[PDB]
């Protein structure tokens, strides 16, 4: 049980692509639609183009083995209505959405989510990671929990209500 | 006669490697030193790490053809000093040192700079491109007045003072 995260780069983006037709999933209420092809794919998740929005992507990896796709981004001038009363720049936040894209029977849990602020914390102008998961999602809540983040209360996003949560440097010590 | 950019790609390392090998100059003060392999170029320039930094980098075309590369980027929560006192998010940077480092003749000028700038005004979040060139460079400086921008004064930057210049999305309309 060792998981690691790395860069994620263009050669990963098939992986990405067979991933997301994996976890393919059309609701009764019908969002999503399409399906992902492997030029939709390049064009969302290229490094460049994740680059213009201050986006990181990286693989996550149990024991070298890549199970999932994770993405860090700066919350402050996100925009699309995102994170408008961010004033620090040194505020990241985490998107573990596609953490576990390739369906493996069991999710990296909070080892996932401690390996993912331990590499934030290594770029000196990170001061706080932020994270917005849904306010039913309680086993992701105490995830990030266990993790280190702090509930900070609910918060309206443009995808609805979040509950946000933040873990200081301080705190991460 | 019809210059462009698009994203760059890690396809495209190879290139701008045989063009740093290019335009390598050794000056009397005996810096750059070390003289750039495959190795060091894909890795400083891979775009998931200049990702990481908020910055963005493109191939510029001249008539479909690849003649240089550029860069953009966040001004704003840049460090290693740079552009500690930017306080808005939409400050976008560009930086123009390699975009003719294909040394294949003539350069683009102000050709050059209103195609990264329309690029840049593209993305709504865009508030102000700014560029900082050295204050011995009045060429640069001109193409730059040239293309738009208005020079603000000189600013200390870590690499020392530089002519700093804007561009707001009101006066390129």
């Amino acid at each position: 049980d060792s998981v690691t995260l790395r860069l994620m780069t263009e050669h990963d983006l098939a992986m990405l692509y067979e991933w997301l037709n994996r976890s393919h999933i059309v609701e009764w209420w019908g969002g999503e639609e399409a399906r992902p092809t492997l030029a939709d794919v390049q064009e969302q998740y290229l490094p460049s183009v994740l680059a213009q929005e201050s986006v990181t992507p990286y693989i996550a990896m149990l024991n070298g083995e890549p199970i999932g796709y994770a993405q860090s981004y700066v919350a402050l001038g996100s925009g699309d209505g995102w994170w408008e009363e961010e004033t620090d720049p040194g505020v990241r936040g985490i998107d573990l959405s596609l953490a576990n894209a390739s369906q493996l029977g069991k999710g990296l849990g909070t080892k996932l989510v401690r390996a993912l602020v331990e590499l934030l914390f290594n770029d000196p102008e990170v001061t706080k990671i932020q994270t917005d998961p849904s306010p039913s999602n309680l086993r992701a809540i105490r995830c990030y929990e266990k993790a280190g983040f702090e509930r900070q209360g609910t918060v309206t996003t443009p995808d609805g209500p979040a509950v946000y949560m933040v873990q200081t440097r301080q705190a991460f010590e």
